[PDB]
């Protein structure tokens, strides 16, 4: 077992904000994306406006101080850090890409999910129909759910 959060109640707060998308399109995204993995846990999220937070969502370009750089528009689309103090938890988007509420550009909430699962201590799963499969793909967003897989896997760490 990789690192999990020692608590059911996780804080998150966003960095700054992507000038592609409208600020509050980026807030509901990233709180649709928790909503997801706490709808099959008993894990509880709660957003800071302000302060310390165990989660914190990032967008940033190239080399952005974590020995992991972006590589512009393409290529990775983000990557997070697993439960841990620090960076542990965070969430980085790269602003190289072009972040969208819809299929086109790349769309935040569908990343935001499967970036959200490192940020829980997910790994990736091999099932083309898992969220925590390793390419991205654009699924119809109300159609969206969690394969039986990423349940499989999010409720062997927390329950
Ligand atoms: C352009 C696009 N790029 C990608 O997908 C790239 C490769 N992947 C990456 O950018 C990953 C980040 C990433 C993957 C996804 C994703 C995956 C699957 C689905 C999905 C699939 C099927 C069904 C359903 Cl319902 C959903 C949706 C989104 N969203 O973000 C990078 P990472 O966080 O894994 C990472 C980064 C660094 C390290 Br070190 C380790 C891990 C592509 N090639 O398809
Ligand atoms: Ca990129
Ligand atoms: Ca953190
Ligand atoms: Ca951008
Ligand atoms: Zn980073
Ligand atoms: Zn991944």
């Amino acid at each position: 077992m990789g690192p999990v959060w020692r608590k059911h109640y996780i804080t998150y707060r966003i960095n700054n904000y992507t000038p592609d998308m409208n600020r509050e399109d980026v807030d509901y995204a990233i709180r649709k994306a928790f909503q997801v993995w706490s709808n099959v846990t008993p894990l509880k999220f709660s957003k800071i406006n302000t302060g310390m937070a165990d989660i914190l969502v990032v967008f940033a370009r190239g080399a952005h101080g974590d020995d992991h750089a972006f590589d512009g528009k393409g290529g990775i689309l983000a990557h997070a850090f697993g439960p841990g103090s620090g960076i542990g938890g965070d969430a980085h988007f790269d602003e190289d890409e072009f972040w969208t509420t819809h299929s086109g550009g790349t769309n935040l909430f569908l990343t935001a999910v499967h970036e959200i699962g490192h940020s829980l201590g997910l790994g990736h799963s091999s099932d083309p129909k898992a969220v925590m499969f390793p390419t991205y793909k654009y699924v119809d967003i109300n159609t969206f759910r969690l394969s039986a897989d990423d349940i499989r896997g999010i409720q062997s760490l927390y329950g």
